[PDB]
DNA sequence: TTTT
């Protein structure tokens, strides 16, 4: 019934690298509510919602559930606008 | 599997 660190963002990807198989999304909004200071949150290859070889692109929009972690932020599923898959390279 |  609770998962209470669990929040939703959305923003786009600030950088990813296929060969770590990692980047980061710069956050620009959190539960429905723009920032006034984007925060970087770490996204794995492993959390991106689309079939294939699984990549963000640099810019790309994307929409988000996330949880502080222990080296900063993580990305926990990671979707484009309205749950669609990501689009990647 | 935490910086670009």
């Amino acid at each position: 019934g609770s998962d209470p660190q669990v929040l939703r963002g959305s923003g786009h990807c600030k950088w990813f690298n296929v060969r770590m198989g990692f980047g980061f999304i710069s956050m620009t909004s959190r539960e429905g509510s723009p920032l006034e200071n984007p925060v970087d949150v770490f996204v794995h290859q492993s959390k991106l919602y689309m079939e294939g070889f699984r990549s963000l692109k640099e810019g790309e929009p994307v929409e988000f559930t996330f949880k502080k972690s222990s080296k900063g932020f993580e990305s926990l599923r990671v979707t484009g606008p309205g749950g669609n898959p990501c689009l990647g390279n």
